[PDB]
Formats: structure tokens, sequence, C-alpha cells
């Protein structure tokens, strides 16, 4: 519903929200009740005049002018005597110009109240939102998020909840006041002359609707140019990041063309966004100026003869009809606000309520002492709320007898992570209670149980804190003195000692974290602070480095004893020394003995152990737009005129009331109000064109400001794209969005700095050369309108709205407690971040109090300037109407005009891009197309044609990676080559030998120790003409979204793109049988939506990748890491026949991939020591001698 968004609102947050209700119902009737003044003053300048130049005509009675010349001094002599002093000009202003002045005084402060209490008063209950729902999300059960995303749960939180603080907060007030003018607007229209708004009153619909569609329709084009640039920022996105292998195989110079192809879509909905915003610009425009011919046409006749309408009153129900018809159709971006918080708020308000099972209650259950450490689970079955359609555990049966260690051991999937969390209850078994010492894991409670129990997780996470309170975090009474006696038998005092300071090293997570095998000793001190009487610990050392196992291990196996241990193992010469082993095979414990019961039976020990334990730059870039920013900057002329030829043309029609021969407004008023449909009906059209054309203009540049982007971003090195900062995910935002800050310093700077030349200087020529004694006046409040014409279309800086900035402590905090749910849960309270929250949600509130009366206020000074404008000026206007003798007409041509266009000289430089982010935007871009790189492929090709068959011979390659800081030397080598044999490199493991491959091609440079191609050397030797007979082969295989065959053809672009030759390698490289086992015959798209396949069969699409070419070398750098040896033997057949003629250099790290081939010389150092093939392998040692000895 909607007005069940009101919620989370204290009973002084009822009160704050309805003083500023009816200060928002008492602002919104100023706008149309501030032309009931402007209607009767408008009449006593035009009764003044009357008599006047009736006066000015020595004429009919001259012995007495009619009245006039002093017959009011007598006595009863005036039987018509009002053609005197009775209408006093400067005493009358007077009346008025403090009639502009209390308004100017009391919109000042409504317009202050009314968004001073709706800013604070609904971010006050967005502070209650935001922590109910963070409050109720922490009670769930493990359950509920084993369903739901992290990603999900943390826009539900800062881009869903700013969905409603936007309906509720700002644009509620702003909504209110537009609707409670346009219903005094038309109201106060029917009340004066009701025939004479009626007509006006069947076109305004019209206006209305046009003026809904300008507001709702930038705010929705941002809906579709995301949805239509990002069909073609997903191919630029997935070749940057795979930016290895568009490299080797040749493909820059054809990729870009798959995306300009598809850029077109961009081009489009940017064309057909500067016409509806430009076309309905101009009809409301045209409806204005025609409907001002329709009050003043046949509105003149009511008031010619009819009589009962005097002039002022034709003026004010018309003016108050169109004011209330913009104000209805402008509170419809508002209208939008509340639909779309509307809809978006029903995912928040059912998290907040929902009650599940188990969660953090201290009442129902039964606090139990004296554990006597008894483990139990009955017949149970179970089921993932995930995935349903699987019994897991099936009718399990294990007992725990206290006092020493229980393994648990299964083949490879068999209770491997389930088991054991059963017990400190995370789910619930749908039959078979379990119970410990008596009554069961229910009725209990949840609290008293997770203070027993201490588990040690597959992954070490740590928290953001220090380490001496990562380590308080379990049983927060530990003191100083008691934290280090954990920190010791856990072994991590040695480390304590050894660290740049003591137990303030910040070194959680923003700090220089450590190995997982020092990082696993941290999780042990918690897990033995609290004093547990039960351990847990589920594959405690699996992913970390296998140096700093045996020390770790040392800990669990003989440290650790005097209680119950439930500890499954990572391998089995570990938990050899064990109690009572309990694996099994499938779902039930079957085993239940030692190794020696099994010695004779079969078991899943006794089993396993067989197989395993045996700006000028821009407008000459610019240069094919110069028809359309010249007919965008004609007719930008011309429509930069209308705002002071209007002012020159309704105050004319405004002083032919004061003709005095009746018949002359009849044909004067009718040869005015002709011209404004000629006003109309032009500004129809050329509002139209100066929308257009600078929407091409602007948008052609950014289009083709990507090709030359994309392409000069593509050909250039490859030790710029791993450079630190501009990151795949970093650099396609600079393609994306930061391409088209470039439009507002060429395109549309023109249509901003000549629709102000031709519009600041007719208005002020108007108004000096008719009154410059008044015209100085009003002109001093000139720079004070420019700002409320910049905030009535407003983005002024006045928002504030960039604090989300002030959020990203508050969405840290909120990450760290919900991406590792499982540490939490299981290990000590979740209390703490439920107060490490609502601590720091302060400072994004003090920060919408701040923002509530700095936008509370420049929203009122932009509001309450207008009227005191004319208050200052209407008076010495007054001045000079009876003291100086110039006309009325001459105030209103005067005071309008730069009025009129002092505000429109500021709503115009508030539909332009800025152009402090232009004249930078476009100085990166243009150092990034003009960039030399030492090596590129753009290059002009020479230094080529030599016959190669492989002679690639290294001399010393002392090489540094010289772009990321990881070490200063990298192994220097000089092994040498005959074509058709190998040089197999095996040692060290970290960028020793495997640099000196990604060395191989073009990607990276020697700065000493020059190799050879044939007696050549690889700076001297061209990139495009060695690269065409190289062959790669990756570590993680990437393949393009494509087919199967489309990747296959993808081998070689550069001659005729072959057919014939994948089928002569498609039982070459084993892929013959295996491409008609499918759903069809080479259309198995497998990029991002359909089946995805399998790594260890895809590497034999990567393999084949290659061998489309002609290769003369290959590069068979480190496939088949694939972790099931049945799928690694089929790879490994295919990789046995890309050879017999075709240099190798396999490093083969699994090492029956082969041996005996050819030499092995790379070690820990990597110095050339073993030039020799594999027999040399037994007085010094090698690699196999390395693993058996
Ligand atoms: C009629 C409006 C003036 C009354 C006013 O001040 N309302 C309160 C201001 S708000 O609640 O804070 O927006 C103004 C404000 C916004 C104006 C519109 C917007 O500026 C959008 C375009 C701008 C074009 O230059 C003219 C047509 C137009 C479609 C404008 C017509 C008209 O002058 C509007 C509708
Ligand atoms: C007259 C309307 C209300 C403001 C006003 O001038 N009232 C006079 C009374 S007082 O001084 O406030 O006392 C305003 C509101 C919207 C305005 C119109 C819109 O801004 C659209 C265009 C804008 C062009 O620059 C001028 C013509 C015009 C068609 C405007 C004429 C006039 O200024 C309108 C109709």
């Amino acid at each position: 519903g909607f007005f069940q968004l009101f919620r989370f609102s204290s009973s002084t947050d009822i009160w704050l929200m309805f003083v500023g209700s009816l200060c928002a119902f008492l602002h919104g009737i100023a706008q149309p009740g501030v032309l009931l003044i402007f209607g009767t003053m408008t009449d006593v300048f035009i009764d003044y005049d009357v008599e006047l130049q009736e006066l000015q005509i020595p004429g009919k009675a001259c012995v007495n002018n009619t009245i006039v010349w002093t017959n009011s001094s007598l006595n009863q002599n005036m039987t018509n005597g009002t053609r005197c002093g009775l209408l006093n000009i400067e005493s009358e202003m007077i009346k008025f110009a403090s009639y502009y002045a209390g308004i100017a005084v009391a919109v000042l402060i409504t317009g202050y109240i009314q968004i001073c209490f709706w800013v604070i008063a609904a971010a006050r209950q967005i502070q209650k939102m935001r922590k109910f729902y963070f409050r109720r999300i922490m009670r769930m059960e493990i359950g509920w998020f084993d369903c739901n995303s992290v990603g999900e749960l943390n826009t539900r939180f800062s881009d869903d909840i700013n969905k409603i603080n936007d309906a509720i907060a700002d644009q509620m007030a702003l909504f209110i006041q537009r609707m409670t003018s346009t219903i005094c607007g038309f109201l106060l229209g029917f009340f004066r002359g009701w025939k004479l708004t009626l007509v006006i009153i069947s076109v305004s619909p019209l206006i209305g609707i046009g003026a809904a569609t300008i507001g709702l329709s930038v705010s929705k084009f941002t809906d579709y140019e995301l949805k239509a640039y990002a069909k073609a920022g997903v191919v630029a996105d997935e070749v940057i990041s795979s930016m290895r292998t568009v490299a080797a195989f040749g493909g820059e110079k054809r990729e870009v063309e798959r995306y300009e192809k598809n850029l077109v879509f961009a081009q489009r909905w940017g064309i057909r966004k500067g016409i509806v915003m430009g076309f309905f610009t101009g009809f409301v425009w045209c409806l204005i100026f025609l409907c001002y011919a329709l009050a003043f046409w046949y509105g003149s006749t009511l008031v010619l003869d009819e009589g009962e309408y005097t002039p002022g009153t034709l003026v004010q129900i018309f003016l108050s009809v169109i004011v209330g018809a913009l104000n209805l159709g402008n509170a419809s971006p508002c209208l939008e606000a509340f639909a779309t918080g509307r809809a978006a708020a029903t995912s928040i308000f059912e998290t907040i309520d929902r009650k599940p099972i188990i969660d953090c209650m201290s009442e129902d259950g039964y606090k139990l002492d004296r554990i006597k450490g008894e483990i139990e689970f009955h017949n149970v079955t179970f089921h993932y709320p995930s995935r349903p359609e699987v019994k897991i555990l099936n009718d399990l049966n294990m007992v725990i007898k206290p006092g020493e260690m229980t393994a648990l051991v299964g083949p490879s999937g068999a209770g491997k992570s389930t088991a054991l969390q059963l017990i400190q209850r995370f789910y619930d078994p749908c039959e078979g209670m379990v119970t410990v010492d008596g009554h069961d894991i229910r009725s209990l409670n949840i609290q008293w149980l997770r203070d027993q129990i201490g588990i040690v997780e597959q992954e070490p996470v740590l928290f953001s804190t220090t380490i001496a309170e990562n380590i308080r975090y379990g049983r927060e009474d530990a003191t100083m003195e008691d934290i280090v006696q954990a920190a010791k038998e856990a072994n991590a005092y040695n480390f304590i000692m050894d660290l740049p300071q003591q137990f303030d090293t910040l070194v959680g997570e923003g700090g220089g974290q450590m190995s997982g095998g020092q990082k696993q000793r941290v999780a042990i001190a918690r897990a033995l602070i609290r004093n547990p009487k039960i351990l847990l610990l589920d594959m405690a050392t699996s992913a970390l480095d296998n140096e700093s196992e045996a020390m770790v291990q040392e800990v669990l196996s003989k440290i650790q004893h005097g209680h119950t241990i439930i500890s499954v193992a990572h391998r089995l010469s570990t938990v050899r020394a064990a109690d009572t082993i309990i694996g099994f095979e499938h779902g039930t414990a079957v085993e239940r003995g030692t190794h020696e019961e099994l010695l004779e039976r079969k078991g899943v020990y006794f089993t396993l152990v067989t197989l395993q334990s045996q700006v000028r730059r821009i407008l000459k870039f610019s240069a094919p737009e110069w028809p359309y920013m010249l007919v965008g900057s004609v007719g930008a002329a011309v429509n930069g005129t209308v705002t002071p030829l209007y002012a020159f043309l309704f105050s004319q029609i405004l002083g032919t009331f004061s003709i005095p021969d009746k018949e002359e407004q009849r044909s004067q008023i009718n040869g005015v109000c002709l011209l404004f449909v000629a006003m109309g009906c032009v500004s129809l059209f050329t509002q139209f064109l100066q929308g257009y054309a600078f929407a091409k203009s602007g948008e052609l540049l950014t289009k083709r400001l990507r090709k030359f982007g994309f392409r000069a971003m593509l050909g250039q090195d490859i030790a710029w794209f791993d450079d630190l900062r501009n990151s795949p995910g970093a650099l396609t935002t600079r393609l994306a969005t930061d391409a088209s800050q470039v439009q507002g310093a060429a395109g549309s700077q023109i249509g901003m700095i000549v629709n102000s030349f031709t519009n600041v200087t007719v208005a002020m020529i108007i108004a000096f050369s008719f009154s410059w004694k008044l015209s100085l006046v009003i002109l001093c409040f000139f720079p004070f309108l420019a700002l409320s014409g910049a905030t009535q279309t407003r983005m002024l800086t006045g928002f504030a709205s960039r604090d989300k900035q002030a959020l990203e402590m508050v969405g840290q905090i909120t990450n760290e407690a919900l991406s590792n749910i499982r540490t939490v849960a299981g290990i000590g309270k979740e209390r703490r971040f439920i107060e490490a929250l609502e601590t720091e949600l302060e400072k994004p509130f003090k920060t919408a109090i701040q923002k509530a009366n700095i936008y509370g206020f420049c929203f009122a000074f932009a509001q309450c300037i207008m009227f005191i404008a004319n208050s200052a000026s209407y008076r010495y206007g007054g001045y000079l109407i009876s003291n100086e003798g110039l006309h009325f007409s001459y105030v209103f041509r005067v005071i309008s005009a730069v009025v009129l266009s002092a505000t429109a000289l500021g709503r115009a430089f508030s539909y332009t891009p800025s152009y402090a982010k232009a004249k930078i935007s476009a100085a990166r871009f243009f150092q990034l197309l003009d960039r030399q790189p030492p090596i590129s492929v753009y290059n002009t090709a020479g230094e080529k044609w030599d016959n190669f068959q492989g002679k690639i011979d290294f001399v010393d390659c002392k090489f540094t990676y010289p772009s990321r800081p990881d070490s200063q030397v990298l192994n220097g080598l000089s092994v040498s080559i005959s074509p058709g044999q190998t040089l197999a490199f095996v040692g060290s493991s970290g960028c020793g030998k495997s640099t000196s491959i990604q060395l191989l091609e073009r990607f990276y440079d020697p700065d000493q120790g020059k190799v050879m191609i044939d007696g050549h050397d690889s700076k001297k030797v061209n990139v495009q003409f060695l690269r065409s007979n190289i062959g790669i082969v990756s570590q993680e295989p990437v393949l393009f979204a494509c087919s199967i065959m489309d990747n296959i053809k993808y081998g070689d672009n550069t001659k005729e793109i072959p057919m014939e030759r994948v089928i002569a390698a498609a039982k070459q490289a084993q892929l013959h049988d295996f491409v008609m086992s499918l759903p069809e015959k080479y259309e198995t798209n497998v990029g991002s939506q359909g089946s995805q396949l399998s790594r260890g069969e895809k590497q034999r699409i990567a393999i084949a990748r290659a061998i489309v070419r002609d290769p003369k070398i290959l590069l068979l750098d480190e496939a088949t890491s694939a972790l099931d040896t049945e799928s690694e033997k089929t790879v490994q057949v295919a990789l046995d026949k890309a050879r017999e003629g075709r240099t190798c250099i396999v490093i083969a790290h699994r090492l029956s991939t082969i041996q005996n081939a050819d030499i092995i010389a790379v070690m820990a150092q990597g110095v050339v020591i073993e030039k020799g093939t594999h027999e040399e392998l037994m007085a010094q040692k090698g690699a196999y001698y390395k693993l058996v000895t």
C-alpha cells in the first residue's frame, strides 16, 4: 500500500510532518494568490491614464475640463467629480508595493518550514527503518541466507531504501503545494467570471499533458540509455577482461568492428531523446502563446462592450488558469516517485516481520548445567532448503561417547559439511530429534547451546578490527592477561613478538593480512578462550600453503586434549591416532571402529587407502559536424529572442486598453493578438530544430569518439592493462559514461552561449531604450534571479545529495557481518554487529539534518526574490508615472523584460552539461588517443620476412615485472634450441618460469639479456609477422560468446577464414566425436546463456583454438589442471597430438605429462644448470628425484 509507508513514526514525528503540511498548503496559494494583486494593479494604472490623456486635450468643455483644473476645493459642484486627485498614483503604489513585500516575507518563512520539516521528519523514519531491517535480518535462520544473495541484500539496504526516502521526504511537500495551487488556480478563475474561463479551460488539459511529459521524460530516458548502451557495453567488457588472448591471436583489427556495429543503438535513443524533450518543449511553448490569443481576442469582446470585465480581471482569470495547468502537470514527476517507492518497499516490509524458526531469543528453552559431553544423532533425514529434492543424510545413526576424539570419514561428499552442522543447530532435522545429555537440541536456549560448542572453520575469515579484540570476540569477559594464554597455546605468541606492533596491529582486513596458515592460528585462540567442552573442526587446513601444514596440525593433534573432539580429516594420515572412527559411505555411519577392526572389513578407511594412501582539440576533432551545429545555431538565435519579444508585445496589448475610441480596441487589439499566432506557430518549429540538431551533433560525435577511443585502447602495451588503478572493471566506465561528458564542450555550449547572447542583449536594448532610469533599479536584482532560474529546474549545488560517501562506512560494517554469516552465528554473538551499525548510523543522519536547512534555505530565497523584485521596482515605477512623465506601458515593458529574461538566462544554464568536467574529460581521451606505447600492433610493419623454423634462443633473461612491484628480479636464463624439440621448464613456483614464456610473445620486453628469433632480436622483430606463427594455450581457458565452431573459426582472421582445416583439426585435436554428440551440429552457443561446459572438456577447445592456424612454435603454458584425472587423460591424449614437427615449451606441472622429451633447465633461482635430457637426473637431483626422496 502507499499510506503504509508512514509506519515508523513516533508521536513527535507526526506533528513535525503536520506543521509542514499546513505550511505547504499555505505556500501553495501564493502562486495564484499574487495574481489577485497584479490583476487589480494593472487596472489602477489604466484608470489613471484615461483621466490623464483625456485632460491632455483642450477639447469639449475647456472652461471646466470635464471636472479637472481644481473644481474639488469648492462646495458641492461635482455631479460627476471623479476626475481629480481622487486617484493619487504615488499614494496607491505604496498601498501595493507593501502587498508584495508582505507576501515576500510570508513566503520566505513558509517555504522554509515546508522543506525543513519534511526532510528532518523523514530522515528520522529511515534511521528507524534501516535499523529494524538490520535487526530482524540477523535473527533469521541460516537457511534463509542460503537462498538469498549478498549483493541482493545490499541493494535492499542502500539502493532500495533510497527510493522510499525519495517518496516520503522531499517529493511530498513539493507535491501538495503543486496540488493546492492547481485547485486555487482554477477556483479563483471561476469566481471572477465564469464564461471567460470556460473557454480557456478547454485547452487547459492540452497545455498540461505536454508539460507533464517533460518532467516524466528526463528521469525515464535514463532507464533506456543504460539499457541501450549495455547491449554494446557487454562486447567491450569481455575483450578488455580477457585481454591476453585477443592479443596473441591478432584479432585487434576486427574486434572493434563488432563494437562499432553494435554501437548505433546508443546513437538512436540519443537522437530520440532530444526530439521528445525537444518537440514537447515547443508544444508547451506554442500552446501558451496561442492561448493568449484566445483570452485577448474573444476576451476583448466581453470587456469592450459587455463591460462585465474590467481589463485587470481579463489578465487575472487568464494567467491563473495557465499557472493552474502548469502546476497540474508539474505534479506528475513526483506522482511517479510515489509509485516507484510503493512498488519497491514490498520486500523491506516483508523481511521486517517473519518470525522464523531459530533465532536469538533468551526465553523458550531449558538452560542446563553440567553437560557430560554427550552427543547423539537419532534416525534423521535431512533436506537443504535450497535444493530440497535430495535426502543428504540417509537415516544417520551415531553416538559420540565423551572424553576423547571421534572421526568422520567419507569418500568424496558423504556427510562433508551437513553432518557436522546439525549439532550446533544451524538447521533442523525433519525427522529424528537429536539430543545432548538428556533433552534434545530444541527446548533449550540457543544462547546456552552455542556457548559450549566451538568450531574451527574451513577457511579463516577475520573481521576488520585488531588482533586484540579479534580474539576477544569469544567470551568477552576475558582480559589482556588471559587472551595471551590462548595466543601461545595456539602458537601465535611467536607471531606476537615478530610483528610491527603488539596487540594493535590493524591487519584485520584494511591492513596487510597474513597467510592462511597464520590466519588459522588466530581462530584457534578464538575457540580456546571460551573454555569449550565440544570441539568441531571441518577440514581446517584446506585452502592455504602446505609449508604451514606441519606446525598447525601439531596444535590440533597434540596440544588439544581433554574432552570431546569431533574432527574430520583433510587426509587420513593425521586421524589415524583416533578414538572411534565413525566414517561411512552414504548417509548412515556404517563403520564405528578403529583401523584394526577394519583390517578385515571394507569400510571407507580400509577402502580409500589403496588409491590415496599408497577545446580547440574538440572542435577540430568534431570536424564533419559543421552542418548540424550551424542549423542548430540559427535555430538557437530565434528562440532566444522569443523571450524578450514576448515582453515587448504583452505590454503592447496591455497598453491598448487605454486608447480612448472604442473602435480602436477592435482592430489594434486584433493586429497584436495575431502576432502571437505567428509567435507560437514559429516556436513550435524552431524549438524542435534547436533540440534535434544538438542531439544529433553531440550524439554523432560521441558515437565516433568511442570508436577512436576503443581502438587506441585496444592496440597498446599489455603492461598497462595490468597497471594498478585502471583495472578492466574500471576502464569500461571511462568508455561508457566519461565519453559522453565531452558532448558539453562542443555541441551544447553553442546552444547556451548564443541562446543567451540573443537573449540578454535584446532584453537590455528594449529595457534601456525606453526608461534607463527605472531599468537600473531592477537590474540590481539581476544576478539573484539567475539563481532563481538555475534552481527552478533544480540540480543547484544546493541539493547536497552526494553524501553517499558517508554511507560507505555504513556500507562496510553491514558487509563484513553478512558476507560471513556462518562464523557470526556459530561464534559468540551477533549482538555487536547490531551495535556497531547503530553507532555508525549517526553520521548520515547528521548530514541529513544539516542538508535540511540549506536546501531548506536556498529553496525559499530562490522563491521570495521575484516577489521582492516587483516590490522595490513597482514602487519606483510609480515615482516615474506621476512625477517624471513616462507612459504606464513602459513600466510593464522594462520591469518585465529584465526579470522575464533574468529567469530564462538561468533556466538555460542548468539544461547544459557543465564545462569544468568537460575540459578535463576530453583531456584524458586526447592523451589516450595521442599516446605512443613502446610496443604495439599498429606500427608500420617492417623488419620481417624470415622463414622461422623455431630457432628461438634465450640469452640471460633478467626480468622485473616492471609495472607491478612483485619483485625486482625474475630469473635470468639462457636456452638455445633446434626446431622440433622441447624446453620443458619445471622448478620454482612464483613468477619465475611462467613469466619467461609469457615473455615469449610481444607482451613484455627484456630490459637486458636479449633473445633471438632467427639470430635476430625481439626489439627488431615486428609484432605482426612474428605472431602469425606461434600458438599459445593459457592457464584459465577463455572462450568468446559464440558457438563451438566459431571459436574454432576464431583461430585465424589473417588468412581466408577457414572451414577446410576445421575438419582436419577435428579428429586431430580430439573433438570430432564430441562435436557430434551435441544438441545441434555447430550452433552450440556456450558464451553466457546456454548450458555451460566443463573446464576439463573446454580445454579441448582451448587447445583446438590454436591448431586451426599453421603454427611453427607451440606455447603449451600450464594446461591440464582439472582435478579429476579421468578427464585429464582425455586432454592428455590431445596435447600429445599437437607435436611432431613443432617447437614446444610445455611446463608440465603434473609430472605424468611427458618426461624424456628434451632438457629441463629452470630451478628456484632459475639459473641454467641442467642443459640435459631426462637421463641425467640421477647424480644431480631433478624433478622426479625430489618427490621420491
Ligand atoms: C510553471 C512553473 C513555474 C511555477 C513555479 O515556480 N512552481 C514551483 C517550482 S517547483 O515546484 O519547485 O518546481 C515552471 C517551473 C518549471 C518550468 C518548466 C521547466 O523549466 C521545463 C521547461 C523549460 C523551458 O525553458 C520552458 C518550458 C518548461 C516546460 C518550463 C515551463 C514552466 O516555466 C515551468 C513549469
Ligand atoms: C505569467 C505566468 C506566472 C508568472 C508571472 O509572470 N506572473 C505575473 C504576476 S507577478 O509578477 O508574479 O506579480 C508565467 C508562468 C509560466 C510562464 C511561461 C513559461 O515560462 C513558458 C514561456 C517562457 C518564455 O521565456 C516566456 C513565455 C512563456 C510562455 C512564459 C510566460 C509567463 O512568464 C508564464 C505564463
